[PDB]
């Protein structure tokens, strides 16, 4: 659009969180112009690449959806300098995507609905009889189908082994099934999963968690907690023929830097990727206790795993559909 370079993220206070700390101060450092756009799903992105007619320059998407992207021709090769992958967690940094932050996709609850006595776990959360209630997840599979198969009794660090079997893959689905006819809203954005919080719309969701700490800072009765939470990986990549692409490398290569990255978590609840952002910054351990790459949450989590979702995304889209339609 225009002469300006196209960034597209997913709304709300994580999108603001972006412009203020990342895309804002590194485009005055380069002298260049920008415009926001909001999407949900990669396919958005599939769908402009598939019809010619491509309007983004830069796409923020998440470390599981890029083999899947890539593959499908979607994202244009980064130049290969654009950032220090020592600076950045293993893996998080790929020929077609730089990370810009950890999150987490966890559980809260409803104070009003359970006290301090809400679901603790997966298993905890597909339990309808301990836990009467309505349930909110994202209507996209992520995070979804490995909270079911941790519902079902497996290990955190087996989640992608039980995965890995079309007797585990179709029992996870069963397991959803199971609990769909609780599910009072599938979610599609932060923001809209934000305010169901602040709502007090739902009893127990499973979420992003900056969106979810964001609605308790906006007075949310809520609270959540990092057990059997997925640590996720968010970054950037540049659309295939995007039309200011040799800009969006330089405008990637500058908001990808410490001095932008330490600014990240000021008014939203994540964690910066570039591990240099941390001596600068000096985060205060209450400020560290929001994060969902501190070894203290790291410990009750489980990575995501992107080689899953590069094999099984497309059967894991169709069936959770079929789980949602309910
Ligand atoms: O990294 C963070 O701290 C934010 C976590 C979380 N992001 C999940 C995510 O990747 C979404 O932004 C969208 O599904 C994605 O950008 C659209 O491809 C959020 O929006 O809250």
């Amino acid at each position: 659009s225009h002469m300006d370079v196209v960034i597209a993220s997913s709304g709300g206070g994580w999108q603001e969180a972006q412009d203020k700390a990342l895309w804002a101060p590194a485009a005055k450092a380069l002298n260049i112009t920008y415009t926001q756009d909001t999407f949900q799903n990669w396919a958005e992105a599939r769908a402009q690449v598939e019809s010619g007619s491509v309007t983004w320059d830069i796409i923020q998407i998440g470390i599981a959806d890029e083999p899947q992207a890539k593959a499908a021709g979607v994202l244009e090769k980064l130049d290969p300098d654009i950032v220090n992958k020592a600076d950045f967690p293993p893996g998080s940094v790929t020929d077609s995507f730089v990370a810009n932050s950890n999150y987490s996709t966890l559980i809260a609850w409803n104070k009003k609905t359970y006290g301090d006595n809400g679901p603790k776990s997966m298993a905890d959360f597909f339990d309808v009889k301990k836990f009467p209630g309505k349930r909110a997840l994202w209507n996209q599979p992520i995070g979804m189908i490995e909270a079911a198969a941790l519902a079902l009794g497996t290990p955190r660090d087996k989640v992608y082994e039980f995965l890995s079997t079309e007797e585990g893959r179709k029992a996870a689905i069963a397991k959803l099934t199971e609990l769909a006819p609780s599910v009072s809203v599938w979610w599609e954005s932060g923001a809209q999963a934000a305010q169901l919080i602040k709502d007090g719309e739902v009893d127990m969701i499973i979420t992003w968690g900056g969106r979810v700490q964001g609605a308790i800072n906006d007075g949310a009765n809520f609270a959540y907690t990092f057990n059997d939470a997925q640590l996720g990986t968010d970054g950037y990549a540049i659309v295939k023929g995007a039309p200011h692409r040799d800009a969006a490398m330089r405008f990637l290569k500058e908001m990808s830097k410490a001095e932008y990255q330490k600014d990240l978590p000021n008014s939203f609840a994540t964690a910066p990727a570039n591990m240099k952002a941390y001596d600068l910054a000096k985060y205060t351990p209450e400020k560290m206790a929001t994060m969902a790459s501190a070894p203290e949450n790291v410990a009750v989590q489980y990575s995501v795993d992107p080689n899953f979702w590069a094999k099984h995304a497309k059967w894991a889209s169709e069936a959770y559909d079929n789980v949602r339609l309910s």
